[PDB]
């Protein structure tokens, strides 16, 4: 009945209830747009699989399934946490790259949670509410999965020649594999040591942003989570400084940058808070980060790594750093586009 | 050799190590300036005594050494975290009302991670560092008195009818007294949770100033820390809550104050950061502040005080603020000084 049917998901991985809803969408719409959200991340343990993978994953369980893949079409989403607005836009893109004069679109989301969101964001679509009465727990999964099992009944196909079920298979004997069971080792210790805290902590971290001669300064993780990771200088906020100091502390301790006090005093733009809950897999983790901006600088200061970080580099902007854009630690490369947008550049 | 020295410190309490500091500056200098540090709060564990109570005692273990006090001045400073150039204009005022016939002024230095900011923040001033005899430490002794002991090492007067002595001999039988020893066994059975776990958590706190028509909306506090004072409505941070949802959280659970969600979403001016370390008695916390401002509303908005709350009210901008200054928790009194003028 309507032309154009909106779908959108994390795919971590795809499974039956994915697919349940995917069918009810086919039978109200005759094409469904499947968007896959945060899009354009490495993997880490809540996000273990890339656009392509997912994508190729949802495609085999169609098939599978065995619904006609021209009645399918699959586009990404990045993550906006902090730029809502970019987030519904680049939705409606996504969207109108399909839909045709005058289609009627409708968003087949969830008669539970996030219906308010949609309807509100996009009053120019109908809306159908599909919701959801068997609990499909993507958390559940991914633990058992990082533990060498794969949870038949959240599997499109029984076969596991076959399907998402297939790709996990083969999955589990690579390197990457053995990465993100390594960040969930760490983590399931991590969270274990603050199970008789009298609260769930809210832990602070400090970051520096440092362009000069628009060149971003960026550490390469020793350490979990991100490892391997390129990050902004920073880390956890101590007891007895303010987060002004905590900010310029990291900074040295990470990079020994060749710069002093007073010149970074000068060159600080702006501090912004990050806030959105799940940014971290560690817990709950709060960032404050600082601008500092050198524009003509004789030359880029001297780096070092060390502490947490086992690498250093200057890495100048437009085509080196949307290099590296999938290759960050959690959502530094939003940070980065936001201060430069807001404090910038 | 000087004409001026200038003493700076807390003095909670005065105590043999100050006196002390002050004879050798004495002798060093014609004059000496006692700044009274944290001055116009309320009475907390860490600051018991108020500025007036300070003075009499410094003045009285004095006269008890035996001091002349026409050598000795004494005027108050208040906090200020997150403005230092003020604290430092009103350190300047202090100093030059007492000395603008060209005096030579020397800073002396009791406290040693202060000596540094010192050096950096008054040139124009001498700076005689001053390693102390023993450690007097202050946190031991209050702590001490707390649990109903006065350090008689630390008096100055060895008679209980003189000196400060005198003075927090009589302190303990007040109701002050009570409240203070009432808020420490608080913080320390709520410390006592809290080494239950690997590191030392900083807390994440929320705040709202609501201003209407030139009112500004506050909470008298029900519980520990500060129970009775007034403060903007706030609390916790909760793990699955943006910033921006606490602030709105704890403004309704603790005023009911009669505005949707949207209206205080469309009033809201900026959010800022208190991240002063010793802020708090409880710990390590920083709070978020967001500000909303209707400049006029038909009238003053509904509230009713809940929870942590036990009273709530719109007091107005101005005098009524500045009468209760002295009445508010922690360093609420510069976090709306702050927001108005920034934000504002
Ligand atoms: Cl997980
Ligand atoms: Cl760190
Ligand atoms: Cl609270
Ligand atoms: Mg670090
Ligand atoms: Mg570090
Ligand atoms: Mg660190
Ligand atoms: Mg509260
Ligand atoms: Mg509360
Ligand atoms: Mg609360």
């Amino acid at each position: 009945m309507y032309d154009i049917s909106v779908f959108i998901g994390r795919f971590q991985p795809f499974h039956k209830g994915h697919l349940h809803n995917i069918i009810i969408a086919l039978q109200n719409s005759k094409k469904v747009i499947i968007n896959i959200g945060s899009c354009f991340n490495t993997p880490n343990i809540k996000n273990p699989f890339s656009f392509e993978q997912r994508k190729q994953m949802i495609e085999s369980d169609l098939q599978v399934a065995g619904i006609d893949l021209d009645t399918v079409v699959i586009e990404p989403l990045a993550d906006y946490f902090y730029q809502e607005q970019k987030w519904q836009d680049e939705l409606r893109k996504n969207v109108y790259k399909h839909a045709k004069n005058n289609n009627s679109i409708a968003i087949v989301g969830h008669i539970k949670d996030s219906s308010s969101y949609y309807i509100r964001s996009f009053p120019e679509w109908d809306y159908i509410g599909v919701d959801n009465y068997k609990n499909f727990n993507a958390t559940e999964f991914r633990q058992k999965f990082y533990n060498g099992i794969i949870s038949k009944q959240y599997m499109c196909s029984n076969d596991p020649k076959l399907g998402t079920y297939n790709f996990l298979t083969k999955f589990m004997d690579t390197q990457v594999y053995q990465d993100l069971v390594a960040e969930n080792n760490y983590v399931i210790e991590y969270k274990r040591l603050w199970l008789k805290a009298p609260f769930k902590p809210n832990f602070v971290t400090v970051d520096a942003l440092v362009i000069v001669n628009d060149h971003i300064l960026m550490v390469q993780r020793k350490a979990h989570p991100g490892k391997d990771l390129w990050a902004l200088p920073g880390g956890f906020l101590e007891c007895d400084e303010t987060i002004a100091q905590a900010i310029i502390r990291e900074l040295f301790e990470e990079t020994n940058i060749n710069l002093t006090h007073e010149q970074l005093a000068i060159a600080k733009r702006c501090e912004k808070v990050f806030d959105y809950p799940d940014r971290s897999v560690r817990g709950r983790t709060i960032s404050h980060v600082g601008l500092f901006v050198f524009d003509q600088w004789p030359s880029l200061p001297e780096i070092n790594a060390a502490d947490d970080a086992k690498d250093v580099k200057w890495i100048s902007l437009g085509s080196n750093i949307k290099n590296i854009c999938d290759r960050m630690l959690e959502d530094h490369y939003q940070i980065i586009t936001i201060l430069l947008e807001e404090c910038g550049k």
